[PDB]
């Protein structure tokens, strides 16, 4: 289950992957099929490694690394963006899904919220964000107090919380917000993208430190997918940029900048 992880996954027939259900990063249809850019890439690569299918678990973003280190899943494939502190806890693949950050906001933006700092500087402003995710951390880092950063389980709840006036802003990656609002059919909601002063992130498939040999194998296929253009064929129908991911590396994103 360490150096010989791939072998066991092959003779097991499947790999356990962690997702959050946030299109177009991850998605689950009523059928039960797991799609989205991250699981499709993960699915294709595992297939190439002799691993016949993926079995997915839904959880919130903050439970993913703990679940991985506890050995509950074989990889995180969910748009879990590379950050120094995350990089120190897992063995990431090379970059896959890149995106900026966005705001879902009341029409006309009554509070003038354009950066995470704007939220911090207004004591009335509450921001909705996934628990343990990048947006929550960026709000906290900009100086939004804990009790004004509100944990939101998923996009549909964030939208509803915004409509109810529980939050003044809901924050996800641009592609996630765009997808959510276009399906929302709500003239009172408005998108602000990208968030001013917020970093641009890329994710990878995240593995246990002791599963680095599996990570290497996954990466050999990722690199071949990138080289052929097949990588672009999988992720770009979802709105992602292949070039962005190919323009940087794990080490650059994991660097303390
Ligand atoms: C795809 C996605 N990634 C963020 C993260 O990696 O924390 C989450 O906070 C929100 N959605």
């Amino acid at each position: 289950r360490d150096e010989n992880k791939l072998e066991e996954l092959k003779e097991q027939g499947f790999a356990r992957i962690a997702i959050a259900n946030e299109p177009p990063f991850t998605a689950v249809g009523a059928d039960g099929k797991v799609s989205g850019a991250a699981p499709d890439v993960a699915r294709e690569i595992f297939k190439r490694l002799g691993v016949a299918d993926v079995v997915a678990s839904i959880s919130e973003y903050g439970a993913m690394i703990p679940g991985l280190q506890a050995g509950r899943h074989d990889a995180i494939t969910a748009g879990l963006f590379m950050k120094p502190e995350r990089c120190a806890a897992v063995a990431y693949s090379q970059p896959i899904l890149c995106d900026a950050e966005a705001f879902a906001l009341k029409k006309g933006n009554p509070l003038g919220l354009k950066s995470y700092k704007d939220i911090a500087d207004n004591p009335d402003a509450k921001i909705g964000a996934p628990g343990g995710g990048t947006e929550e951390k960026l709000a906290l880092e900009a100086g939004v107090p804990r009790d004004r950063v509100i944990v939101v389980p998923d996009g549909q709840s964030g939208l509803k919380m915004l409509q109810d006036g529980r939050i003044d802003v809901y924050s996800l990656p641009v592609l996630s917000i765009n997808d959510l609002v276009s399906k929302a059919n709500d003239p009172n909601v408005e998108v602000l993208a990208p968030v001013e002063g917020a970093p641009v992130y890329c994710d990878g498939a995240a593995f246990r430190k002791g599963d680095e040999a599996l990570r290497d194998a996954f990466d050999v296929e990722l690199a071949k997918l990138k080289e052929s253009g097949e990588f672009a064929k999988i992720i770009e129908p979802y709105g992602f940029s292949a070039k962005a991911a190919m323009s940087t590396t794990r080490e650059k994103l994991c660097a303390a900048k």
